[PDB]
């Protein structure tokens, strides 16, 4: 079958009010967690290193670990959690770049190698999170791989 399962209930998020609730989500196969997402200010297609822009998602102690929002293209899905995963983030979010149902976005080496989770969001969500990233909302998300 395909390395991203949709899932219905496992994608929950926590703040900021406006977009507080449960989302879809496809969790990748390879591969409970509360993070704060984050969408990086270059290489948002996660396609290159993030060491080579001096960019790093490991969260300092005692704060939430750090969900980088990915967008979908240029690369494939794997290797942009594989860069994620050296760049420090506890776990991806990649959001397609059409509105369509999940299941579409997934189409038919390092591989066994990806630790962090990983999940494909709709371009909805996406845009929903970068609005409220955008206007100073910290984005707090609970992921559950159940
Ligand atoms: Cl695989």
């Amino acid at each position: 079958g395909s390395r991203f399962v949709v899932e219905k209930n496992n994608l929950k998020v926590t703040s900021p009010d406006s977009i507080k609730g449960i989302y879809e989500c496809a969790i990748g196969n390879f591969g409970t967690l509360v993070g704060t997402v984050v969408y990086p200010k270059s290489n948002q297609k996660a396609c290159k290193s993030y060491s080579d822009f001096d960019i790093s998602f490991k969260s300092k102690p005692g704060r939430l670990p750090t969900f980088v929002l990915i967008d979908r293209g240029d690369c494939y899905f794997t290797l942009k959690a594989w860069i994620a995963q050296q760049a420090g983030a506890a776990a991806i979010l990649v959001a397609d770049s059409k509105a369509e149902p999940l299941i579409t976005m997934d189409t038919p080496d390092y591989l066994q190698n990806i630790t962090i989770p990983s999940a494909l969001i709709t371009k909805t969500l996406g845009d929903s999170i970068k609005s409220a990233l955008s206007g100073g909302d910290m984005v707090n998300m609970k992921l559950d791989w159940t």
